[PDB]
C-alpha cells in the first residue's frame, strides 16, 4: 500500500505546469467514436482511467496510441459491446453507448450488479437516447441500444442536472437527424470542452456552458488536432499550496477563465494573483493567509471540488472562517485528520467553523477522498515535522505525479511502501 | 362543460353511504389478471377508469361483466398488448403489465409521449420487473416486458416510495419462482386491500401496511370473491362536509382504521366522533369548527388528498390554522379560489396560514384538481348567496355522484350544462 | 378599487428613465438616522413605504422634506419608540432599531402578534444586536434594545442568509467599538448600495457584495449627497417589454453590473444588447423572441424577482422552454391567468414547462404578486384586444408610475378609477 | 486518558439489567423545581450530567442528595440563577428557566457565547416562554425571564419539532392560568415520561407522545416518588450486541413499547425477538443477521442513535445493506473506523452501502460519538484479536458502567488508564 512520507515546513513555490483535466479527456475520447477520420488528442493525463478507456476503445476495434496525445483511429469501429471486464472499474464506461448507436445503429453496455432501483446513475443516460429515437433493451447488468438508420433530434427536459448524461446526450445528437435541444444540461468547463471538440470535428452545438444546449444534427463527423483543457481543480490545489506557505507560484498551461470564483477567492485570502491568457501567478509575499468565507456551489459558483483545499487555507490561515456546503452533504470527513495534526476547528451541520493555528504537527493521516487526500498531502508540507499519507492511490487516480510536482517545489516528500 | 350551481347557507346533515375506493379497484382490477378462476369484486365504484379497465380487459381476451360487482374471468387471456387507443386517458394501465408478464411471460402497455427524463412514474415499474427477471423493451411507443419461464423472486430496495410499483412488483412477485422482498415500499391502504386480494386468490403476501413487504411466489392463483375497501378521501370529504356546517352526519360502508389521522384533525376541530366496525359520525353540535394546525407526510399520518379540505375547514373557523404541505409542490390553487369568497390567508413557502371567518359569500370558481375542486363545492353549499363551481369533470371523475350525496344531506345544488 | 385596461397589440419602443430602488432607498433612509449632519439622499422612488419611512422618521424627532431627493436632518432625534401603526404595515421599520440604539444607546420598535415560535423575521436582527453588546428586552409585540455607552465589534456568523438582518449589523456596527465581521452576508446589490452610503458618511467597511463583510467602527458619521441605485427589477421588467414586443428600448437611468444574468438570458432569447456606464439598450430588431431555460438561484446568478417576466417571454417565444424555481415555494400562482389569454403552459412541481404561442388574447385579469402583477400588464400590451388589469394597487407599491412609463413606450393603457 | 480494551471475538450472551434513561431523568429533576413537597425521582442513572444537575439545583437553595434515587427538596429556593460554571458543560441547564419563571416568577440561565445565531438551541425556548406571557432579557452570555404573577396558557405552533422547547413549554404551562396547547410537539418517550412525572405531581396533560399536547393549569405542584424510564438506546446498543453475535439476551427492566422500529429491524436481521411487560429477549440462534435497509427519522420512526449500532450490523450481515441518515448531518465518523477493521462500506451522500463480511480485525480505533464509540467497543467484542477504543470518556457520560455489563455478557474488556 503506497504511502507518501512528508518532512516539513517548507515553503512552496516555483513553477508547475497543469495537467489536461481527466474530466474533459474522457468525454472526449468516448466522443472521438463518432470520428469517421484519425483524431490527435492532446494535452491527455497519464491517468488509471485513460488507460482503461484506451483499452476499451481497442476492444471496440479502435486504433489507438499515446505518448503527451492520444492517437484515435476510429474509421473502422467492429465490436459494438463493451464488456463487463473492461467497465467493471469505470463507471465513465456508460459514455461509449451513445456515440456506438448514433453512428452505427446499435451498443450494448455492460452494468454492475446493484441493489436500488430508481433515480440510478445509468438512468438519464438510456433515457435520453430513448428521446432520441434509440430502441432501448433492458436486461439486468447490462444496456442495450439500438436504432434503425440515423438518430431523431428531440427536445429533451432534464429533471435532474447530469454531468454525465448531459454529454451522452449531446454527443449522439451531433449525428442525428434534426435539431436537439437539452434543457437543465450541465454548465461545467468540462461540458463546454467537449462540445467544442466536437464542433472541431464538424458538429453543429451551440449554448454550451449555459442551462440549454442546442444541437444541428450533421451526416458525419471528421477528424483533426484537439487539445484538452487544463486541470481546473489540479490548478486550484496548486494556488492553495503557495497561498498557505508564504509561498509564490506561477501555473503553466492554465486557464484562468475555469476559475473566477476561486481566483476571487484567494484575493480575498490576500493573495496577490497575476493571470494571462495562458498562465495564473499567486504571491502571498513571505504572508500568511487570511480566513475567508466560503460557500460552494453550482458552476461557475465556488467549487466543491476546492473545498478540502480551502478548509486547509483557514485552518492555518490569521482569524475564523467558515466553509459552507450548500449541495452536498458529509464533505468533512477529512477535517478529524486535520484536528490530528493540531488544526483548530468545529464540523457543524453542513459547516466547519475554522480556527486558524500557526502551525500543524506531522501525524499519521488518511482519506478516501481525492481532494481530501491531495489536501492531507499540502498539510504534510507545511506542518512540524513528518506526516505520513496512506492510501494515496487515491491521489493517483486524479493527479498526475502529485510528488514530482511538489518536490520541484520545494516539497520534502517521497513515496514510500506498507503492509 | 358542466358546472355546478350552489346555493347557501346550508347546514350539510344526516346520511351518506360511502363508495369503494377507485384507487384500490383499479390495482385489484389489473391484478385479476392472475386469476385462473373466476373472480367477483364487490364494491366497485362507477367511474370513467373503472370503464377504461374493463374495456382494456375485455380487449385482452377477459370476460367482463359489472352491475355493485365486477365479475372477471381471466381463465382465457389471449391478447397481450394495451394499445394508444385504450390507454391514452389512463395511467393506471401501467397496471396491466406485471400481471402479463408473470403470468403469460409477455406484456407490452402503450407509453404516452413526453419530454422529460428523471422522475418519470413508469420508471419504477421497469425496474422492478427487471429485479424480477424481465426482459424490458422501450419501443414503439411501448413498454415492453418478457421473461422465458417464471420470474425470478428478488430483495427490491426502493429508492422511492412509489404506490404504483409497489403494487407492479407485489403482483408479480405473487407467481415468481422463490422469495421476493420489497424494501420501503408504499403504506397506502390501497396497497393492503391490494395485497389482501392477492392473498384471497392464493398468494402468500405479509408485511403489508407497513416498509417492508415479503412475497412468497406460488404456482397459480385461483379465484374468488372480494370486496374493495372504502374511499377514505370520499369518507373525509363527507366528515369535513359536516364539521364546517354545524352539521351530524353518519358515514356508511366506511373504514375507520383508514382515518386515524384525519379522525384526530377532526377532534382537535372540535368534532364529536365515534366509530364502529364500518361506520363513523361526526357531531359538531351545531358549533363553528376550530382552527387547526396540519401537516400533510406519507400515510398513515395526515393525507395531501385531504388538505384542501381542511384548509377550507381552517377558513370558516374559529382562529388562525396552519397548513403545511410536504408532499406535493404548488398545492395551493383553491386558497386565491376561497379568498374570492370571502377568506384570508396568506400563502407562505409550503404552506398556508389561515385567518378563520364567519362566513363565505357566494362568486363564480374553478380549481383543477380533483380535491380542491370538491372543496369548492363543499364552500358554495355554506357560503351566504350563489356560488358556480366551474370544470366539475374533474369530480365526476373521481367522486360517484357527489351531486346526489350532498342534496341528501341538505344541499341546494344543481348541474348546468352550457357556456 | 383602481385597475388597468389596456388596449393590444402594440409595439413597446423607446425610452424609459429608471426609478431608483426601492430595496435599497429604504435601508439607506433609516441608515441616515446615524449621521449627525444633514443629508441629501437622490434618485429617491415615490412609493407607499417611502412614505411611512419620512412618517416614522419625523416621528423620532428626525427633519425630514422631499421632492427627486429626500433631505434628511438626524441631528435632533429625541423620541426612541417605532410605534405600533407604522410597522404594521411595514416589515422594514425594524430597520429604525440598530442606528438608535448604535447612536442613542436606546431603541424599541413594535411587534406584531406572534405566530409560530422560532423563525420570525425581527429575530436575526434580535440576535445580531445582541452579538453587537446590545441588551434585548422582549414581551409579546415588543422589543427593546439598550447598551449603557457603546456597541462592541463582535465576530458573526450568520446561520441564515438574511437581507434583513446583514443591514441591521452592518449599519450598528459602524458606530461600535472595534471590529465587526459579518460572515455569509447577503451579497444583494441593495446591500453594496448600503455599505456605500455608510462609507460616504465616514464608515470603514469592506466586502460589501461578498460572503465576509468587515466593519470597523468609528466614533461619528458626517452627512453629504448619496444617490440611491438603479431598480434592477424594474430595469428588467423593461427589458423583457421590448422583448416580448419585437420592440427597441433604451434604459436611462440603468446600471448593468447589477444585472448581469438577466442581460445574458436575454441574449439567449436572441436580444441584441448594448449597455454603457449608466444605460442598456434592447434590440430584437422585429423578431419574435427565442425560447429560454430558467433556474432561479441567489444572486449574482438569475432573480428569482425576473421570473413572472421570464415566463411571459417563454410565453409568446417560438419554441418550449422550462422555468425552475429553486428560491421560493408557489412562486407560479399567476400562471392560469396567463392560460386564460390563450397561453400554452404545465405546471410541474417546482418548474413551468412554456410552449410559446404566437398570439396572446386580451381578457379580465389578476395576481397579488407586484412581478406577477406587472408581467399582466406586459401582456396586455402584446394580446389581441382589450386587457383589464384588477387590483394595481399591488403594482404601484413597486412600480413608479408604470401606465405613464409604458405609455411614454408606445402602450394603449388606461388607469381607470375603481371601474 | 482512559482507554477500553478488549480480546476477541466472543459470544455475547445472558443478561443485563437496563439503567434509566438520563434523557428523561434529565428534564423531570428540573421539573422538580415546580414541587412544593419533597419528591424522591428512581431508577437515575449515575452518570455526569446528573452530577451536573444536583450541583446546579443545591446552588438554587435546593435540597438535594442521591444514592438509585435522587431526592429533592425545593422548599428552599431562595436563589433564581443558573451560572456558567455548570451550564458551561450542560445544555441541558435551559430545562431550570421555564420552572423557575412558573413557580417563582423570576429565572435566569447562564448561555454560552459563540459566533453563530440564527438556528440556536436556546431560541425555541425563550420563544415558548415569551408566548406564556413571561418578560424576556437578554445580553451575550444570559437569558432572563420574568412575570407578574402567574404564565398564561397560550396556543403555540412550533415551527419546528424540538424536544427541548416542548419540555421547556409543557414544564411552564402547568403552572400557568388556563389552557395551552402546543401544536408539532416532540414526540419522545422521554417526553411522555416528564408529562407523567408532571401528572403524578398533581399537573393536567394529555395528548403526551402525540403531535399535540394539552395542558390545563393548576394552582400547585405536590411531591411524591416517581421511577425514571428504561434506556431505549441503551436496550438498543444491547439488543445489538447480541444480534451480531449469535448470542441470546434478555433485557432487563426495559419497556418495548419505546423500542418498535428497533424490534422490527432485528427481526428483519432474523432475530427470534419476545417481549414481555418488562423484560425483551433477543436469540440469534448462533446465526449470523441479515442486513437490512435502515432510514433513520424521528420518534416513533427508527432512531438515529440506534444508527452507528445498525450499521456495524450491516458490516458483519449476509449481504448489502444501506443506512440512510436524515436526522442529522455528519454521522458517519464510525465507517473509516470500522473499515480498518477489515469492513467493506462506501459512504455516499446521506448514507452508507454496507457490505457484510464474515468477521472484523482487532484494531487501534476513535469516535467522538457517544453511539459510534459504543458501536466501537461492540466491533471489539466480535472481531478477531485484541481492539483499543480510545478515548471511552464519551461512553462513560451516557452509558451507566458499560463494561461490568458486557464482561457480564462473556466479553473480555478492560479499562485502560492511559498513556
Amino acid at each position: 500500500m503506497d504511502k507518501f512520507r512528508v518532512q516539513g515546513p517548507t515553503r512552496l513555490q516555483g513553477e508547475v505546469t497543469i495537467s489536461g483535466a481527466k474530466n474533459a479527456a474522457l468525454p472526449i475520447l468516448f466522443a472521438a467514436l463518432l470520428a469517421e477520420e484519425p483524431v490527435e488528442i492532446q494535452n491527455v493525463p497519464k491517468l488509471k482511467d485513460i488507460d482503461t478507456t484506451m483499452k476499451l476503445l481497442t476492444q471496440l476495434g479502435t486504433k489507438v496510441e499515446r505518448x503527451g496525445s492520444v492517437w484515435i483511429d476510429a474509421s473502422n469501429v467492429n465490436n459494438f459491446s463493451a464488456p463487463y471486464d473492461l467497465v467493471k472499474t469505470m463507471r465513465a464506461s456508460i459514455w461509449a453507448l451513445g456515440p456506438l448507436v448514433a453512428r452505427f445503429g446499435q451498443g450494448q453496455v455492460s452494468l454492475p450488479g446493484g441493489c436500488a432501483i430508481g433515480a440510478r446513475p445509468v438512468d438519464l443516460h438510456i433515457f435520453g437516447l430513448e428521446k432520441l429515437g434509440a430502441e432501448i433493451k433492458l436486461e439486468e447488468g447490462y444496456v442495450k441500444a439500438s436504432v434503425n438508420g440515423r438518430l431523431k433530434g428531440a427536445h429533451i427536459v432534464m429533471d435532474k442536472v447530469s454531468v454525465g448524461a448531459t454529454v451522452t446526450i449531446m454527443s449522439a445528437a451531433t449525428l442525428a437527424e434534426g435539431t436537439t435541444i437539452i434543457e437543465n444540461a450541465a454548465r461545467e468547463p468540462e461540458i463546454v470542452d467537449t462540445a467544442n471538440f466536437l464542433v472541431a470535428l464538424g458538429a453543429k452545438i451551440s449554448g454550451q456552458g449555459t442551462d440549454r444546449i442546442t444541437i444541428e444534427g450533421v451526416e458525419r463527423l471528421g477528424g483533426g488536432v484537439y487539445r484538452v483543457l487544463p486541470d481546473r481543480i489540479e490548478t486550484g490545489t496548486f494556488l492553495v499550496a503557495a497561498a498557505i506557505s508564504g509561498g509564490k507560484i506561477v501555473c503553466r498551461n492554465a486557464q484562468p477563465d475555469t476559475l473566477d470564483a476561486v481566483l476571487a477567492k484567494l484575493r480575498e485570502a490576500g493573495a496577490d494573483i497575476e493571470t494571462g491568457e495562458d498562465w495564473i501567478s499567486l504571491d502571498m509575499h513571505g504572508k500568511r493567509p487570511k480566513a475567508v468565507t466560503v460557500r460552494t456551489a453550482p458552476h461557475p459558483a465556488f467549487p466543491t471540488d476546492m473545498q478540502a483545499q480551502f478548509t486547509l487555507l483557514n485552518l492555518v490561515a490569521e482569524g475564523t472562517g467558515v466553509i459552507t456546503e450548500t449541495i452536498f452533504e458529509n464533505r468533512f470527513m477529512h477535517v478529524p485528520e486535520l484536528i490530528r495534526m493540531g488544526a483548530h476547528a468545529e464540523i457543524e451541520s453542513n459547516t466547519v467553523i475554522c480556527h486558524g493555528v500557526e502551525k500543524l504537527s506531522g501525524a499519521q493521516v488518511m482519506a478516501t477522498d481525492l481532494r481530501a487526500s491531495a489536501s492531507l498531502v499540502l498539510a504534510g508540507c507545511i506542518a512540524e515535522g513528518t506526516t505520513v499519507v496512506d492510501r494515496i492511490y487515491h491521489i493517483d487516480r486524479g493527479y498526475e505525479r502529485i510528488e514530482d510536482k511538489l518536490r520541484a517545489l520545494g516539497a520534502n516528500i517521497e513515496r514510500v511502501k506498507g503492509e
